């Protein structure tokens, strides 16, 4: 099956996919596109916006709805069926934060003050919701990692681009983010990919 | 299973759930609360969030989650992993948009402004994705009716409030709606429930 990925230079909403085909060791295209070439791509798109992974001819599209896809019957899912609606809950929570960030808005001032708000006022809980959830367990779900700390970690990674001491306060959250930049096939992928601020 | 449903007395993000618990025929407790009854229950939460599904005394949370969950091993989920894929695709697709949305505002002006602006550019923009998308064919996913559909007809009943004349030139947008709306068992609990604006 070939494997063709697109999005914009950057981890953004892509990193998820790329995380995942670096685990299972799969070869694919990652095609990162110069927002100059946006428009005349997005004009043929069934939804217009990206990543889409084209498999074989057939474009998919949604980032996590390509992430469940690929992770689907691997040691990626969760264990139980259970537990694949826990992993499918914390990454929806950690989606729905990451998504209420305004990444377009072209009014700088208006950016920040959003961006700042969301990371001083909301970004906080989240992190003591997730810390009582994971608890001293070892991984998010189950006992074994799942794409959900993939999703952790990326969310956490870019999150303390904007305010590094977010996890001043929360060790065990720090751990599972080493846990997961531990693992050989993800510490080759974070060596080897290019360094974007996003 | 002994499943507890628990939401607030509206469609909103549980009824998807209620839809697939009725398609599927399983019985559920349909717990609907006031605000009164919120701040106690949200305080045992672990996200603070409704809906949440209670499995023989075991929480989930997230409705798309809890959604997938229940549709599992079952051809409301989609015939094979690709169209999965779709479904889950189509679904959040859906959900980014409605989470646009000022719920919650509590200025009327705002709210009115600016459900007014989503649903003068951008509800027509995503109408012709869908539209095209689903073309002639006769579900959006596959050959048979996915929760994907439901998921349709759920958030256009919601859009359709707002602006009656959404659907006006999206026939098979509309003919989607009716065939969803005629399935006996959802056709049974569209009757059977309660009355509520949203
Ligand atoms: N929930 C969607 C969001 C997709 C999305 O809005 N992507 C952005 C880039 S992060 C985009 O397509 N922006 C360009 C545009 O809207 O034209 C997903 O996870 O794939
Ligand atoms: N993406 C989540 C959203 C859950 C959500 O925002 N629930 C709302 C009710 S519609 C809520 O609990 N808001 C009130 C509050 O958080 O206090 C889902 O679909 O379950
Ligand atoms: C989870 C994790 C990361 C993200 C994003 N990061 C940068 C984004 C961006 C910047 C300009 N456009 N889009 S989006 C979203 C969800
Ligand atoms: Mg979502």
């Amino acid at each position: 099956p070939n494997y063709k990925l697109t999005y914009f230079n950057m981890r953004g909403r892509a990193e998820i996919i790329r995380y995942i085909f670096a685990y299972l060791d799969i070869q694919y295209e990652d095609h990162r596109i110069e927002q100059a070439d946006w428009p005349e791509i997005k004009s043929t798109l069934p939804f217009g916006k990206i990543p889409i992974l084209e498999v074989d001819g057939l474009t998919l599209h949604q980032s996590l709805a390509i992430a469940r896809y690929l992770t689907k019957n691997t040691d990626l899912a969760g264990n139980t069926e259970m537990e694949q609606c826990h992993v499918d809950a914390i990454v929806d929570t950690l989606d729905d934060f990451m998504s209420c960030f305004p990444w377009a808005e072209k009014k700088q001032d208006v950016k920040e003050q959003m961006f700042n708000e969301l990371l001083t006022y909301n970004a906080p809980h989240l992190m003591q919701d997730l810390d009582t959830y994971l608890g001293g367990r070892e991984w998010l779900i189950g006992n074994s990692v799942t794409w959900a700390d993939f999703y952790w970690e990326i969310c956490s990674t870019t999150l303390l681009v904007f305010k590094p001491d977010l996890l001043d306060n929360h060790p065990r959250l720090v751990t599972l983010r080493k846990k997961v930049q531990a693992i050989p096939a993800v510490a080759n992928w974070i060596k080897r990919r290019p360094q974007t601020k996003l």
